[PDB]
């Protein structure tokens, strides 16, 4: 009875080096202290710097164009860093992304403007909408609170100053408004959350505050004005002349308790305390690695890993069976575009990769996010003149799915095949979302892209929110928001040159040779191939009944049929309800439609910005401007695909909304690629024959025989070692000194 | 290191008798001899019966109305047998559908017949459209091949006379033509597959045969034509002398091969001979049985099992906390339309309970078709005055979910909760199809029905088949299907007096309190109840825009919310594509909408019935007729579900359709039921406290800190014990001798 051999990944080299990954330590080191070593530039460090200085928002690797990529695959391109500053020194501060190379950094070492992949051309330049968050406050809205402090006691006994004694915070929309020059702001007050607790996001208070903080100097800021109860006052004045009025309706604050906490609460269930089933893996890692150049080979799949500030997780030159079916995949933007009669909530448009997914995709807890037998990657990010590295962020593991991937019985025997598969995946915590991405492959070929959520909702108040969500608490609206998340799926199908066929089943009335001057309601195959640009922005069907597939005409298979692979919605997924967002504008045209196809260009590698937001009439990437006719008729493509949902929460949404139904997912197969089925190339099959009572034979086709044992321990053991985020200076370079 | 305890599931004593599963043993045998002790009846035993004989086709448990059985859970019915006879002495012949009881059997046993339950009101009979299945062969079918056999031998170097050396088959359409009293039949030549595979759905050979068959009287059934290559020949005469003359295209067969086949083929890929993860179960089953009353408690959740011939497993009294959700959940019929440029594909439409699923739902592989510590239930039907057992027919497990129910990260803690959810799974396999059903529960409330498909399609011959699929062999088309699954749902939330309530996402511009005469686009909820059967028929909205929830408007939630059940299509569903079947006319009007709700009635237990095919133009039930204008607003509704595929089989299909692909579900879950998230009540769950680089706290929150060893065999050692299906002779009634 010898132990089973859990072994980690094989470990292999890569045929190629990973030219999209990112920086290396020492690499981001040269490039930060070459940065600060330019006085042109005159930067600041963030140690040093306050709210008028130029810093460093980011230094990444910028990732090679394709057509430098391609010919290094198929037959190195130059490094180079993509660098942010931040300049405000300056009544006009601006963000400017520049390109600083070649690497390794030298003499010959130069920067630039980069503008060549935004569709805006202003020398990577765009506005910065919000260069003063602290003075925001201390100059502004903790003086104006003060106006109304006597009355923020009376309403929920509490305070916002800006002391220690703080019971309330002040907080509000994003994007900030932006019509005609003018930059303003809806603000609300929150009550706050016990302490080691994050529930603040469901503790709205119901009190509304407009403000135009048009230009860094707070004497010309204006007080525009308040809302409560669905009231508006122009002034301050006339606000509290009707607060101390005898008849004021004063509505209840929310309070932090058990109910917005994710503790254990109520009646354990029958049995809950004994251990549920656990998948082990028996024979360890059935998976190839290479940890340096991040890259996996899983049966007869392959593809590297990349990994940014922006988007975090990403996928290049994902093989099947040896040849390429897709350049690219990746998270483009996240939306979480909200609804309300309140002007806070109505107003919030979050585009999430402002914020950033690579600097909240914090460690896993082990066998709880992942299995407990995952192989743990790492994942990077710079900010602040440091390296932040979140150790075992990215898990890699097979799951033996609880249904098996295809059988046939009869009366004299049975055969079945399990549907073992591998999953890629990342989780980001932006603020209150928890965005849990994976990325599967199965023994049929089939890629899945899934995303579920969890987290804190982000609350609207009660009070008169009654078209816009559920009331689910005393004085908590669940409120409502779409969620869309962009991917980018370059599908590069036997070769860069492709074509959309959409194959549906429509109905039709139809005459035969054999019906003999009768006719037959039926149904029928409708083909037709996406021409243009012009047509290439679509949604899934009526009934499910129009096919998405991405062919190579000039590479059909021996029956004339083109070789594709077809893209499903598995999971269900949901576009951007609002039509013409006010809140938006141009910022998020990709949010617009489910499918939506354009020609390749290294001009056009992403959808969004990251500052889309700083600039909502004119963004730096305008997905809109990707339409202008071209061709799609055997050129090279990109299918851009939304992932989504419409969140309405409830009751159940507290304390945390669940990843069970809060879900959305497509998947890519192949249609007519192969010529037949390849999950029957698997040794992990079985037929038994049967027959007078017993069986005949069982044909187990090579599969382990093994007789094995596993000693079981607690995952929680291994919760101990968690430590989070481990920061190294990268200016002054010290590497040996980490810390947290 | 002790051994984990794997104990299996607590027993325990259902509250009330299981009045819904079926008969006993001893039951079905008293009736089988009652009935052939009624000379009235005159019936023959199978044995001796051939096709000019009075059948007993099916005695079965009748189920109890509703208004009987409620009254028993909430504060026993008597049983009564369902009978179906199959007359066949006689020239116009028909299935009876009677009563017989009560039960047990006495001097007070009665019959009588049955017609309360079905909407066509003909004292429970139906014409038998197939009543001579062999003489259609050996004095038609056979004798026409024949005609042709030297035609056969040069197309495909094979015959179909009835004899050892035929290496061709014949048969055709479902249900048959039935225009205008006549009965006719479209029949097509078809490969037959090697000795011991299952591939004849793959072997079209493309030869098609127009019958007249009306009549028992062969000597008055005429050839109406044949069809070959979109040509049509009234007369064998004509086919011949075509065929023979010069410049005939003969087209090629299609013949059995490995292609065709389900064992392992290709290249194994590297490491699969490696073990994969496996499931286990450290602790046993956390659930508890009633095997004597086939009832289940799962945490939180308890129901009973049933079971019948037509539809298989069935389940009743589904209570969540104490509380009964749903009366009953079942499948009531699955439907699979074709449609080609041939007659006989074109004219398919099988509705499966003709077949029956309870006949088919065959022994589960274990390990494979499920966990292999799964428990496991037999299952039974009546045929042949015999007692079918299905030996581990049914299984239910837990399963930890590849991914979380909930979690939330910040820069200083982490928590996160275990998805570990319950499952009930049978399998039928009628002909070809492998249908997987799966009922689920969730710790969070939720309740899953799904439905995967793998198996052998029903092929189509390539030949002028263009509009209707690909060709994905040699000579084959992968031709074209819907498939519609119909669920019964019968909601009884907090009561049976229910409405549907629909919550839709819309958008609109709107001006508010504080937009200062500006407008906004934004969005906002869209509500409105179900007020008639006459709007009730309902498909899921564009862009997944509309929620439907069923709900008691008279137990509101302490913030005035209706308290429901949020029902959504999870894994995604399609209705039938075809308007107004000509293969259907009447007989599956169940399949037009994804989502149809009617008012409960005793007399409407059932959506469909067995024999609809046997009269499309007057079935026994007709499930449009359940419309009448009657009010669904707080009364007993029952909401009726397809699940549902398009299916266009491509080359991935071959040798089977693989279930990772073939899959549809819908979800049930809370919304506005509880005052929050019932998950949050388990102890599975762990929040890990951090900071300098260590967890300072792991909380665990009391579940199991066991370490344990399991002995890991291999599962195939099981499936020598395979012995499938267990025959009890019940007349003469013999249970001391079963055999097989
Ligand atoms: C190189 O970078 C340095 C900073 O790293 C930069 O010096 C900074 O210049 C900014 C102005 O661009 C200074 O900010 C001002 O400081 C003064 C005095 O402390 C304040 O009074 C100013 O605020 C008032 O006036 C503003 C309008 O002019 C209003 O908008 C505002 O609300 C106030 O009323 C303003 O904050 C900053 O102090 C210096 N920092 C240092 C260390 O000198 C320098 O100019 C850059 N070099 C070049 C060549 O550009
Ligand atoms: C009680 O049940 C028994 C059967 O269990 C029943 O006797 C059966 O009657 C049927 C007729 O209803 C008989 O079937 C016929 O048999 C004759 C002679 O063998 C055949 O020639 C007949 O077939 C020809 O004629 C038909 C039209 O009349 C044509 O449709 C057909 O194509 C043929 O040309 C026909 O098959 C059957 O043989 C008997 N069986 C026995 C054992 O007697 C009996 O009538 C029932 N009792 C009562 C009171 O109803
Ligand atoms: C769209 O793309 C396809 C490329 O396959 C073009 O069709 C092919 O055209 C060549 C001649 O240039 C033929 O020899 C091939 O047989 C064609 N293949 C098929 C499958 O049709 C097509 O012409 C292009 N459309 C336009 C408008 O240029
Ligand atoms: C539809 O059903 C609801 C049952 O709740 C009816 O509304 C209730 O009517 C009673 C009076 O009969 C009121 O006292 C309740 O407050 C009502 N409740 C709600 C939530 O409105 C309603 O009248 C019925 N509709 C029709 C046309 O009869
Ligand atoms: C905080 O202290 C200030 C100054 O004394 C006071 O005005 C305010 O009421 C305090 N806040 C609270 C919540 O008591
Ligand atoms: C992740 O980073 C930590 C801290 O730098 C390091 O100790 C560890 O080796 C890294 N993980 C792997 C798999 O190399
Ligand atoms: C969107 O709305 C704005 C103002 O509400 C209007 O000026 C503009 O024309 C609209 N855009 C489109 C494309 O309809
Ligand atoms: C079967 O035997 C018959 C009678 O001899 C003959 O006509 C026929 O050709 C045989 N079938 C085949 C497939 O050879
Ligand atoms: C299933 O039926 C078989 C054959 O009658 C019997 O031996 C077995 O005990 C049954 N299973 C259970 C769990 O009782
Ligand atoms: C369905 O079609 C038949 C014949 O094609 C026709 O007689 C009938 O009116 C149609 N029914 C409906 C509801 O349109
Ligand atoms: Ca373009
Ligand atoms: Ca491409
Ligand atoms: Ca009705
Ligand atoms: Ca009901
Ligand atoms: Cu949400
Ligand atoms: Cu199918």
């Amino acid at each position: 009875a010898s132990p089973c051999q859990i072994t980690p990944p094989q470990e292999i080299k890569a045929p190629k080096e990973n030219v999209w990954y990112g920086l290396t330590d020492d690499e981001t080191a040269d490039v930060a202290k070459w940065l600060f070593g330019r006085p042109e530039l005159n930067l600041t460090t963030t140690e040093n710097a306050g709210e008028w200085d130029n810093t460093i928002a980011l230094i990444e690797l910028h990732r090679p164009n394709k057509s430098e990529a391609i010919p290094y695959l198929d037959g190195a391109p130059t490094r180079h860093a993509h660098v942010r500053l931040n300049n405000r020194a300056t009544t006009d501060p601006y963000f400017a992304d520049i390109l600083v190379g070649p690497l390794p950094v030298s003499n010959a070492t130069t920067w630039e403007p980069l503008e060549f992949p935004y569709t805006r051309k202003t020398q990577g330049q765009v506005r910065n909408v919000e260069p003063d968050g602290e003075t925001v406050y201390s100059e502004w809205l903790f003086k104006i609170s003060a106006s109304i402090a006597d009355i923020t006691l009376d309403l929920w006994n509490g305070t916002a100053l800006g002391l220690e004694n703080d019971t309330l915070d002040i907080w509000g929309i994003d994007p900030l408004w932006q019509d005609d020059g003018r930059i303003i702001r809806w603000d609300m007050f929150w009550n706050m959350a016990d302490d080691e607790f994050d529930s603040e996001t469901l503790l709205p208070l119901g009190l509304y505050l407009k403000s135009d903080v048009t230009g860094r100097d707070p004497s010309q800021w204006k007080l525009l004005g308040w809302m409560y109860n669905d009231i508006f006052y122009e002034t301050t004045e006339e606000f509290r002349k009707a607060y101390w009025s005898p008849g004021f309706v004063k509505l209840k604050p929310n309070v932090d308790g058990a109910w917005a906490h994710t503790e254990q609460r109520g009646p354990v269930p029958p049995q809950d305390r004994k251990q549920p089933p656990v998948m082990i893996a028996p024979d360890g890692a059935r998976y190839s690695v290479d940890a340096e150049r991040k890259y996996v080979t899983w049966m007869d799949f392959s593809f590297y890993i990349a990994f940014n500030r922006d988007t975090g997780l990403s996928l290049f030159d994902i093989k099947y069976k040896g040849q390429r079916v897709l350049y690219e995949l990746g998270l483009q933007e996240a939306l979480a575009h909200y609804a309300a009669n309140d002007p806070v909530q109505s107003s919030v448009a979050y585009l999430d990769s402002y914020y950033g997914f690579g600097p909240y995709a914090f460690e896993l807890l082990k066998g709880y996010d992942c299995p407990s037998y995952a192989s743990y990657l790492n994942t990077s990010f710079y900010k602040d003149e440091e390296t932040h590295t979140h150790v075992d962020s990215l898990c890699l593991f097979e799951f033996d799915a609880d249904y098996p991937m295809a059988r046939h019985s009869t009366s004299e025997f049975v055969s079945v095949t399990k549907n073992v598969y591998f999953t890629l995946r990342s989780v980001s915590t932006i603020g209150n979302y928890d965005y849990m991405f994976s990325y599967n492959f199965h023994m049929d070929g089939t890629i899945g892209v899934e995303v579920r959520a969890s987290g804190y909702i982000q609350s609207a108040y009660y009070a008169n929110n009654q078209d816009f969500g559920y009331q689910i608490h005393d004085s908590l609206s669940g409120s409502m928001h779409d969620h869309v998340l962009n991917f980018k799926a370059d599908f590069d199908i036997l070769g860069p040159n492709n074509t959309i066929e959409l194959v549906s089943v429509v109905p039709v009335t139809k005459q035969f040779s054999w019906s003999g001057n009768k006719t037959r309601n039926t149904m029928q195959l409708g083909r037709s191939f996406i021409h243009s640009e012009d047509e290439a922005r679509l949604n899934w069907g009526f009934n499910g009944q129009t096919q998405l597939h991405v062919v190579n005409q000039d590479k059909p298979n021996k029956f004339g049929e083109p070789r594709g692979y077809r893209i499903l919605p598995s999971a269900g997924t949901a576009h951007l309800t609002v039509l013409n967002s006010s809140n938006l504008v141009h910022a998020a045209h990709w949010a617009e439609y489910d499918v939506q196809v354009t020609r390749q260009h290294d001009f056009e590698p992403t959808s969004a910005h990251p500052y889309n937001s700083q600039d909502i009439h004119n963004p730096p990437v305008d997905f809109s401007t990707f339409f202008n006719g071209e061709s799609l008729n055997q050129t090279d493509l990109v299918v851009w695909l939304n992932l989504g949902m419409h969140h309405v929460p409830h009751t159940g949404d507290l304390p945390n909304t669940v990843f069970t139904t809060a879900h959305s997912g497509v998947a890519f197969t192949p249609l007519n690629y192969l010529p037949g089925d390849p999950s029957r190339e698997t040794v992990n099959m079985v037929r038994v024959d049967y027959s007078d009572g017993a069986a005949t034979a069982v044909r187990t086709f090579g599969q382990s025989n093994e007789t094995c044992s596993v000693v079981l321990q607690p995952v929680e053991n291994e919760l101990w070692s968690y430590q989070g985020d481990v920061v190294v200076r990268k200016f002054p370079y010290d590497p040996n000194d980490p810390f947290y």
